[PDB]
């Protein structure tokens, strides 16, 4: 439970993004972003770096954005790449049929004038919404009588409208094209001189951090659904019957929330296994999954999502991506319910198939003869959208203090930056110290800022706090005057606070961003401070 | 000169980049970067950060791409934003009228049969062509018969071709738009809470790192021209009175070449100033533009551009770009002739106040009572992709051995990684070695990898020429055996070698890497090595 309210108005006030072209009304599904966004947006796509592309020396391309018909064509997504959408036939409203369906269904369980036999039935209704092809999707807005929601007129039937956005391609119009919707089709089109660098052999991955556009019909989740993103995609091309990851061992003893194809099925609850056993149980097909899925968590894990808030929800047979034969998601607990962050499918030979045949360019490599194979991609794709999004619901809270003061419990590894150091005055009896301070916490490696902004010391961590700053330190007259020289260590959660030689304070502020040290650990070893 | 064929040739082969859906024949305009081109691109977009972000305090956003049609209109984008593109009357074959032309003259200067006198003529119709309106050249047009290049049918008269993109914003056709010709927009349209950080004061100056599509008529200018890239633009919110820069004599004492508006029309040489003097006799309008040209020349400098290759030429009153008043741009020689790499606008007032304007939002701040003011906006616009490519045909070489080996001279900051170490065996022998010297090298921040492809060394370090590793050591047996172990350490450029104790390598490769120390130093410090 949080104060979506209360949370957008900050995190648009620190401007960490807000509405794109506000000065024009705005357009709906594009925002823009900020200072600290961006330094939080770049701390995420850096932590991402290490966790995937570093950690599993994975190849890197950067692929075009705008890519011509016929390649969209043939990966199919020029038919089946769209989302249901309904209109009432007096003005030109648009809903995504998808989900407004899902919206009355709620509005009848909700009201208490229902039989919890019916209410049982709807939720079942809703327990299958995203397998819902055009018929069923068409009988059911029909029986339970979906309206328009404002001044509630008359839907047209459910349609399909392809949510890529279309251009051409220089002057004329004999080259058509559109807005890639994701990544990867760079990383296919490239297949043949990217085997060649791992030296044909499997397996090998490429990846790419780049923006997909997808106009969507109706963006009114916030920053969760947008017309416009960066999304970091691994290919991860394997050899079908290779289908082992080595390193799974690593993340095999990992225990979490699991929702099986069938446990949507057999209406029950997901269970909170481990990796191991979800893949001995064939819950989880093979390892190459069962380690990416272990990665994923330990991943946006790290970056701030919490544990009991996140789990991996698999796909039904046709809520499939139009790519995928086997697939699941990293779901994240939110003010807009679950939502789907992280996917990671299980596209088979589907994607290089395409191309190959389409072209008649074989798409291959060789294993010891010496046989040919069509490597099977397992893709882990990033909403780095909507995971820094989840990083800040789960993460706000509230200062227990009338004021109504709102800090963000970044991790040290994603803060807009990790210290602030604020002395009280600005002379000369304090410059001495405060660069000091700065220059050695740059030499820890430990991204900070001075303070200056007027206000009481406590004012001032009101707004260090207020973007997640995980700690500061305090200069005053006693660090100048008294000898030896001591600041303060602030924690930013607690607001509990440590004297302690200035000299010393850097390695340590490092320490405890690093996970090298814990707060309690520091409070044992210095005297406390109030 | 430069081999633009042999060097292609190497860069794809190597991956530095390539054609955009290459098993589709692939558009014009669009090309993919590869690893080592990635490497080398965000070397360039960090050195940048540092060099501008981080040396100015500017701060950073990150807007959308997408853009509706309101917006780019009050810009006057929809409007003046466009090329001249001429059409032979047979099939629908486009040219850009503006160079069609040029490229007709040149022909006509180089044949022979030409009178000294006419030639010097034509000339001068080139050295304005970017002037030269509607009228003007659809005159030229006719005088000296331009016809298609290919298969000379007649070309249409010359007419403007907007060079946006177009699209529409969701489901429907009532919210068309464009892609970004450019990012300064979004800054601008951010100005009032952008305005607020810097305290309300000016100056200030915001940023943004991103790309930008601009629908190009006959891309055939390989990397130099594209419809889809990044780049770098930072907008200079100055005081209209205060048009000052309090930093300018930093950059002062450099000597560069200055091509005035002037020189243009009294057709004659770019001269070689001083920035402080260029300022002097007014050639330079203020010191604002001063010091960004000046800093502009350390950047393009530093990331490896000839210094006698790079100059900058001013703008003509109608060659101007349609916001700017005043603007100069950074050209660098290459095999396309000259080619704005950079520019450096003096947009006065003229972007707040069109969309202060049109939305009846006031963009204003204060000076000390305390006066309103309209800010004028100095923009450096950095076209990284221009900018890499220009440091590929600068740095170029061909290894003088009959062999053909080609080698790029990339500064130590831009090379994909610094170091490449290279053992001759993989056994345990040598392990306990290339381990630390890694580890070491990582201790002190140096881009490295350990080479394993098969090959003599000389074969070896040939790969890591290629693409321009800065340096490289070799373990061998004596590093292993004989006590002291030393290693071999090689300078890419000259294939000298220095014998020196492996453990104190990696303090010096980072020495001469962070251009602490030169290459001469080393030979004179340590023994050389054949
Ligand atoms: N290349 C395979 C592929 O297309 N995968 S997927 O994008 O369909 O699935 C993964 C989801 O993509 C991202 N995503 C989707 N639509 C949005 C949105 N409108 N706003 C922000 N983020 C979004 C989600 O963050 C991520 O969970
Ligand atoms: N925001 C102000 C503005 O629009 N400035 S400008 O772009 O018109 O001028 C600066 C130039 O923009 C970049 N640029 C232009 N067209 C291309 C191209 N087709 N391929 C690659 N790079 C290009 C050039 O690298 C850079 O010198």
């Amino acid at each position: 439970i949080v104060d979506r309210a209360k949370m957008e108005d900050t995190l648009k006030r620190r401007f960490f993004y807000d509405q794109a072209f506000a000065i024009y009304g705005g357009v709906s599904g594009l925002y823009d972003f900020g200072p600290v966004g961006c330094a939080l947006k770049n701390n995420i796509i850096q932590t991402w770096r290490q966790h995937f592309i570093q950690e599993e020396q994975i190849l890197e391309i950067d692929c075009t954005m705008l890519t011509p018909e016929p390649v969209l064509k043939t990966s199919g997504h020029v038919d089946k790449f769209a989302d249901f959408m309904v209109k009432d036939v007096k003005n030109g409203e648009c809903f995504r049929a998808d989900h407004l369906l899902k919206a009355h269904l709620q509005k009848l369980m909700s009201d208490k004038k229902c039989s919890v036999e019916k209410k049982s039935e709807m939720e079942s209704v809703l327990a299958q919404l995203d397998n819902y092809g055009q018929q069923e999707l068409a009988d059911l807005f029909v029986n339970y009588n979906v309206k328009s929601p404002i001044t509630g007129n008359d839907l047209s039937p459910p349609v399909s409208f392809n949510l890529m956005f279309k251009t051409f391609i220089g002057p004329g119009g004999n080259m058509p094209g559109y807005l890639r919707p994701e990544t990867a089709q760079g990383i296919f089109l490239n297949f043949k001189r990217l085997l060649e660098f791992n030296q044909g052999k499997l397996p090998f991955a490429a990846a790419q951090i780049g923006n997909s556009f997808r106009n969507e019909i109706s963006p009114r989740s916030g920053l969760i659904r947008v017309r416009e993103f960066t999304m970091a995609e691994i290919e991860h091309f394997v050899d079908p019957s290779e289908k082992d990851h080595p390193k799974f061992q690593n993340v095999a003893d990992l225990h979490l929330y699991l929702y099986s194809a069938k446990a949507q099925v057999s209406g029950q609850s997901a269970r909170k296994m481990r990796l191991g056993d979800a893949v001995e149980q064939g819950v989880i097909n093979n390892t190459v999954l069962g380690y990416f899925i272990g990665r994923i968590y330990l991943y946006l894990t790290k970056v701030g999502i919490s544990p009991d808030k996140l789990r991996f929800r698999q796909h039904m047979e046709n809520e499939m991506a139009h790519y995928a034969c086997d697939c699941w998601d990293a779901e994240s607990k939110t003010s807009y319910g679950w939502i789907e962050i992280v996917g990671c499918a299980d596209r088979s030979c589907y994607d290089l198939s395409c191309h190959a045949r389409a072209t008649k360019v074989p798409l291959v490599a060789e294993k010891p003869y010496v046989e040919e194979v069509v490597p099977n991609v397992i893709e882990p794709s990033f909403g780095l959208g909507r995971i820094m999004y989840t990083v800040f619901e789960h993460t706000f809270h509230v200062r227990e203090g009338d004021e109504q003061r709102t800090f963000f419990s970044f991790p040290a590894v994603v803060a807009p930056f990790k210290c602030s150091v604020l002395p009280l005055s600005q002379n000369q009896e304090f410059m001495p110290f405060v660069k000091e301070l700065s220059e050695a916490l740059t030499r820890h490696g430990v991204s900070h800022k001075v303070d200056d902004s007027s206000g009481s010391i406590g004012r001032r961590y009101a707004r260090t706090d207020e973007i997640g700053v995980a700690f500061g330190v305090t200069i005053d007259f006693d660090t100048v005057n008294k000898t030896p020289h001591t600041a303060t260590l602030r924690d930013r959660d607690s607001m509990r606070q440590i004297r302690a030689e200035i000299s010393e304070l850097p390695s340590i502020v490092q320490d405890l961003a690093n996970g090298n040290i814990t707060w309690a650990d520091v409070e044992a070893r210095y005297p406390l401070f109030e």
